[PDB]
């Protein structure tokens, strides 16, 4: 395994810390990769708040991530403390609407 009590206690308590949390690769104001890119603009687009942390520089947060998520990469988004979905997931739901659906649901608890 990648994850011990205390770290899953501590992604629980981190992607619930904010409606919104995306795990990146840089900042958003400093992407270091086109895929964490296209969230953040979705995100910027849409006008909804959210934390950004950087997994670029911190091994065990990645790897404890990509197990508790249940995805290989990122960037990987969380909504209302639930994983919503990696890049593609993200893309398809803001196209189809999806996306804005959970950020209200999620702002609205």
């Amino acid at each position: 395994s990648a994850l011990t009590p205390q770290l899953k206690d501590t992604l629980e308590k981190l992607v619930n810390s904010e409606k919104v949390v995306l795990f990146m690769k840089g900042t958003r104001d400093f992407p270091m990769c086109g895929f964490s890119n296209t969230v953040v603009q979705i995100l910027k687009n849409l006008n909804v708040p959210f934390e950004d942390v950087n997994i670029l520089e911190n091994e065990m947060l990645r790897q404890g991530l990509k197990e508790y998520s249940n995805w290989p990469t990122f960037p990987q988004l969380y909504i209302g403390g639930e994983f919503f979905g990696g890049c593609d997931i993200t893309l398809e739901a803001f196209k189809t609407g999806e996306l804005q659906e959970e950020v209200e649901k999620a702002m609205c608890s």
